């Protein structure tokens, strides 16, 4: 279905309580905020990291700062939480040498969603992301290497974690509006942990 795709369906279910508390941490020091992309446009999906460097946008495009440019502070530290999740996601799909020093939190709230985009602002591409769903089920929809190639669709549910990496890695993706409903952890949110090497 997605070639050096390794999808690990309910991985992150023991870690998800811890993970949600830790995001709620990171949340207090860096809020979640719904970016302006380059061109003036609101994104629905809020968002905010944790780590070295975080993912945001800018006037000149998206970059990876060290520097919160809401709160002018550095993002906070990646959770212990995160890292042992991460390490084990990333060991458990053959690669043991990857080091996160970024991680972006995706909130998506119902109706929430994320048009088709590349992953293309970390410096070596060979190097995978791991996603971390939690709470509420979304749709995931995946491309190829131009725009206009055919979408396959994939479910994500709490605690799937996958690992994008090979060629999967440079595919088109996106989720697809959020479907109102309701999680026990969550309450009517969806969260996603995206683990990058951005340095
Ligand atoms: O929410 C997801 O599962 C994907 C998020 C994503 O692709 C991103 O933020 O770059
Ligand atoms: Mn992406």
């Amino acid at each position: 279905l997605a070639a050096g795709a390794v999808i690990l369906r309910r991985f992150a279910f023991n870690a998800a309580e811890q993970l949600i508390r830790d995001i709620n941490d990171v949340a207090s020091q860096s809020p979640f905020r719904q970016m302006v992309t380059p061109g003036g446009y609101t994104m629905s999906v809020a968002m905010t990291n944790c780590g070295h460097l975080g993912w945001t946008t800018h006037r000149q495009g998206y970059l990876y700062s060290p520097i919160d440019p809401q709160t002018n502070k550095p993002w906070p530290a990646m959770p212990q939480s995160f890292h042992n999740l991460c390490q084990r996601a990333a060991t458990a799909a053959g690669y043991p040498d990857f080091q996160p020093d970024a991680c972006l939190i995706n909130r998506y709230a119902p109706g929430a969603k994320l048009s088709l985009h590349q992953d293309k602002d970390e410096p070596d591409l060979r190097a995978p992301i791991v996603s971390v769903s939690l709470g509420l089920p979304a749709i995931f929809q995946f491309g190829g290497l131009k725009r206009n190639d055919p979408l396959k669709r994939l479910l994500l549910e709490h605690g799937d974690v996958v690992v994008w990496g090979g060629e999967s890695r440079l595919f088109y993706h996106g989720i697809q509006p959020l479907k109102a409903g309701f999680h026990p952890l969550t309450i009517d949110c969806r969260y996603n942990l995206t683990f990058r090497q951005a340095g």
